[PDB]
């Protein structure tokens, strides 16, 4: 039991007319959700028969649902090319030809590239002439290239925004006979029950703080957050620098896709050739923000089989809950009963976003809330409480690699200490760039 | 009427300081805003004497207005160059000078040119030299190259963020005797009425999700969206790479503006040049997000008179009024009454920043609020309903070009199936880079 | 004295255990926080004998603590660099050699500069040969390049995210025997007191709005918000372009640093050269965001023994206290009294996301809160009233280098005139991009 209780009274519902007025006298709880396992038990009187009736009211999850904005696929890709050098005067090295070479047609040396429908682009440098370069001719020498795409892996990742957050409270409700129900409430709703009625009707919950962030999906494979804003058209050194409408375009590296401008560098060597990519790997970006993932003690995962994202508050709750009982009001409330909660390990890395995990073993006889903080209340750790013993977790985030900290902890408000004491690992400066690509496959030796 | 009330009870306020304390007696309720629309319909009774007054509160609107921080103006722009090859020891051709020329020393070769207060840069690039290039030193020839920047249009784009969003709840008040009368409330803000007062006690709006943005001002022709961080700094590849500090700046392409570094590429072809660039075309950014927009059930739109941008709710709100009656108190409240709603059409895109509109008819007897769920609770609708048939709409963001989805819905709880059924289409990735300029015209 | 009190009513609360239950009568108040410095006033009237007790609550402070999530050090960096060219078929410069050089191959040419363990990169560039340039061999010439970077200033700067803000509600409290007691709350969490207790049960503060933002420490000088999202690698044109994993790093310019690709610019200009950098002075970004910084009504300072950064609401605090109190209930609140408002001056710029600093003198008789709107309710203004005269101070936001807005304040809801009047300072458009770095030393062939 939890005391959540904020409000009770008494009011008299009219419908208005038909001619005929009929009233209904309901007695009125205003309850506090406050946390996830929290549950209030609510004896109700009978207002007008002497008749008592056992209500259990309990927070089972607080849930927001992304819908979906724009979408692009993107993978990873490597540079292949080949190469061909021409004295001047010879082939299609004369007069302006060479500086004037336009990414959208091949070179003659390239005659057996046919029909392409894969990412690519030519590309033509001037190069030294005269007897030192291999040539009678003293003006620059042309070397010709001709560039594509393909993709390394054999997979493709979809990244999207999110647009909007869907709340859904969701209430386990025990009735008089024992019987167990369960309601899902959204923004200002209200479900009917068997003695009433109870309606979200102050809802606080929501995606806030100072990140924007989005995400990854990798078919059968889960999702990853990405704790950078969505790049909405493609740009070099972003996530989706190379983007596609389809996962098949990017196994094919289609044409169709776009890329951000001047993503392959070309260094020419006389008589050999580099072409290379310095792309982010989404893979990369993938394997870190890699979900469940727990930003301003949200929880983001991958929801039941329905697939996309849900962001779970699998603590504090804010929300207010309206409770009217048909020709009943509460009698008394249940009270709140201790706990005793003992450390277990704290694992994982300091000055990261994906943060640490802290474990506690709580002991307790009725289902309740442990709340805990540290001295100066920068840390707050809400965990569940039941008859029995489980084990508890939540993120919490440290800037340093030896935690030792004191909570105060309590289900019932008698606060007793707690030591919160590991080790973190550090998370060094990264880059999600990777090269590829390598030498050309000279044509004409 | 719309269900709202959630506590009811008697206060005594008292005055603490003097002469003498004087009391005063007064009925309190707790209600929500519920949803635009909503109306809370209460009934009165006299607390000393006995009598009874007909009162109704509803949510006209809820507003978050912008005020705004940094702001630049920004166009679209296109290079004109001038270009004159000199063979090596002829004009400034010599030693060093052609490398070493910088953006902004104007060569000699272009004194035609009058005195300029428009972005411009210089360029020297080296080309071939000896008989096969027109020349009869064999040393690298100089192509000089004079660009200036000049506007696409002759019109302009404000950029800007919104650093605080500033809640304005609007009430409907209906005295006992019919008499209408509207208030405004913010934050933690009373207003006096005839019976009492009533004030915003606990306030839950705001602008919140996953996604940073900014918005466009076109100056006699509205907003728009940018659904991305405001860039405070020029930045390639970035609305307002080039960005100034006025309207007429933009139209003249002025020095005074700024512009990110190498935005103007060049092609040397020996006597021929281009000069290109690949900006940002801010006009087309501008029409993808014209307003309204709407994003996490906010829509965004210009303002009531004139101007700046205003986040509206138009479904669900999440307020809480204290209501205060002298020497009155709550009898009792009025019911809801039920709807009937019918499917009209799915308009829009999937995938999309911009969603896709659901427009239903509705039924009912009294002012009052509908709401509706998809199975899995993902999909939300609150529409207002009133005495009559109506043609509500909001928009929902769904992923998928063929669209059946069934809602349960209703006013007053009896849930009833409705199913929304439609076609959306796709909107492919897109590139808001547009190519300029093209060949130099040649001096000599 | 603040009108705070929102319902009022009577609860039973009953424990189950022990196997005989006591029961608890309990009076019940549901109060706002409404703002910094509002104060409720309760009488309580005794619930079975008949008894009087004052108390008194007041809200001190509402605090979001930033714990940080990814970290960088930064600073200001230059490049030096040497240079040295040489004939073709003298030295290296032979064949593909200068076209094939890598970045960290050093050349011969600086045999005698030792090795670093600072930033740097190796360059070769043709020019030209023959008579006209220097050389006998008419084949192009080798310049060969050495670069490092060096640290401009002795001091570096610590660039962070914050992935959680917790929430800390401060109230002061005078009890039934006059005693005076802070006491701090979490969300959903519960105190118990000598009279009952209060209970933080449902709490709307957290950071919104449409913009990112990310932080910077200056050792030893404090705290500034970067008005940006945070950039997890580093990125060309950013802050962060160059990055290391700490203060020492930065200061000798160590090559464990990453940096973004092609942050040195090359100027050759045969026996000439000239290495530059256009990077973002970062210290030029921590000025311009330097805390005490307000956005969106909270405002950003650093945290007392200056331990991380905070958010405070110093107006409006939107979150609901329950109010419990053994065997006593409400009688009666205390009234609110009136405010006298006169505005001193209006300091800061327009179309800024610092804003403007509005100063009012406000003179009162009792603890309360002042409520201000203009026109049509785009700005608003909440301060604290105080026994007596007192200077308070808030932050808006103008457009416009001529402010006069009208408008309308109360304590007490008696609303009265107040001209908001001053000028502004325009902030143009600004570029943090800052050019360094000259002509190379040149070594004697
Ligand atoms: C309010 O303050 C009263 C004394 O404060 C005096 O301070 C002077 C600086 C000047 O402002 C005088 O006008 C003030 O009277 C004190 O007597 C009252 O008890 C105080 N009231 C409360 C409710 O604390
Ligand atoms: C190639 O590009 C040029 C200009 O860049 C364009 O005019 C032409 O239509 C394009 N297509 C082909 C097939 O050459
Ligand atoms: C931490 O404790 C939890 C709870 O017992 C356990 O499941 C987990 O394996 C532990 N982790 C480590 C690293 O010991
Ligand atoms: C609580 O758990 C204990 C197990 O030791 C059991 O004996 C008791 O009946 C349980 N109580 C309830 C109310 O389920
Ligand atoms: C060219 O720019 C430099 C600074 O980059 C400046 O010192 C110099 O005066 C400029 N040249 C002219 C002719 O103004
Ligand atoms: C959809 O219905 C709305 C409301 O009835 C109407 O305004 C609109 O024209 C309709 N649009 C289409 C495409 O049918
Ligand atoms: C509904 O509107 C009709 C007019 O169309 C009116 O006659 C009737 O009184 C209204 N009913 C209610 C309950 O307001
Ligand atoms: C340059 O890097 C390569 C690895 O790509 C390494 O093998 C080589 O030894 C490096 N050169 C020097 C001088 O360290
Ligand atoms: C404005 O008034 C405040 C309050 O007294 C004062 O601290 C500040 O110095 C004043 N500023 C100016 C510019 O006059």
């Amino acid at each position: 039991c939890s005391e959540l209780i904020q409000a009770s009274s008494r009011i008299t519902t009219c419908s208005t007319e038909g001619v005929n007025t009929k009233c209904r006298l309901s007695g009125t709880a205003l309850i506090r959700a406050g946390s996830v396992g929290a549950e209030a038990c609510l004896m109700l009187k009978g207002v007008k028969e002497d008749q008592t009736k056992f209500l259990k009211i309990k927070t089972v999850s607080s849930e927001l649902s992304c819908r979906e904005g724009q979408s692009y696929w993107t993978g990873s890709f490597s540079p292949k090319c080949l190469s061909s050098r021409r004295c001047h005067l010879v082939g299609e090295c004369h007069v302006n030809r060479c500086l004037s070479w336009r990414d959208n047609e091949t070179s003659a040396e390239f005659s057996f590239v046919g029909e392409s429908t894969t990412m690519r682009e030519n590309k033509c440098f001037e190069q030294c002439g005269g007897h030192g370069c291999g040539c009678f001719n003293v003006n620059p020498s042309c070397l010709f290239v001709h560039t594509y795409l393909q993709s390394v892996r054999k997979e493709a990742l979809r990244v999207f925004n999110c647009i909007d957050w869907v709340h859904k409270l969701t209430l386990e409700i025990t009735d008089f006979d024992g019987s167990v129900s369960t309601i899902d409430l959204g923004a200002s709703s209200s479900r009917f029950t068997n003695w009433g009625s109870v309606s979200l009707s102050l809802d606080a919950e929501g995606i806030s703080g100072s990140n924007s962030f989005s995400f990854i999906e990798s078919p059968g494979k889960g999702y990853a957050i990405v704790d950078e804003p969505f790049s909405e058209i493609p740009r070099q050194g972003f996530l989706g620098e190379i983007r596609c409408n389809s996962e098949s375009s990017v196994l094919s590296a289609h044409e169709s896709c776009l890329r951000a401008p001047n993503l392959i560098s070309y260094k020419p060597m006389i008589d050999q050739l580099e072409c290379t990519t310095n792309l982010i790997d989404p893979f990369v970006v993938f394997e870190r923000g890699s979900l469940p993932q727990t930003r301003n003690d949200k929880t983001f995962a991958a929801s039941k089989g329905n697939r996309g994202v849900q962001a779970f508050s699998k603590g504090s709750v804010q929300a207010d809950l309206t409770l009217m009982f048909d020709n009943f009001e509460v009698d008394f409330v249940g009270a709140a009963v201790s706990c005793d909660a003992a450390f277990l390990n704290l694992t994982g890395c300091y000055s990261c976003n994906a943060g640490a995990r802290v474990c506690l073993s709580i002991t307790s006889t009725g289902t309740g809330t442990l709340s805990a903080h540290n001295k100066d209340g920068s840390l707050h750790i809400v965990l569940p409480s039941e008859n029995g013993t489980k084990d508890q977790c939540q993120i919490l985030h440290f800037t340093v690699p030896e935690v030792e900290e004191e909570f105060m902890y309590s289900c019932d408000g008698d606060e007793r200490p707690l030591l919160v004491k590991g080790t973190l690992i550090a998370i060094d400066p990264f880059d999600d760039r990777r090269e590829a690509g390598g030498e050309s496959t000279v044509v004409n030796p």
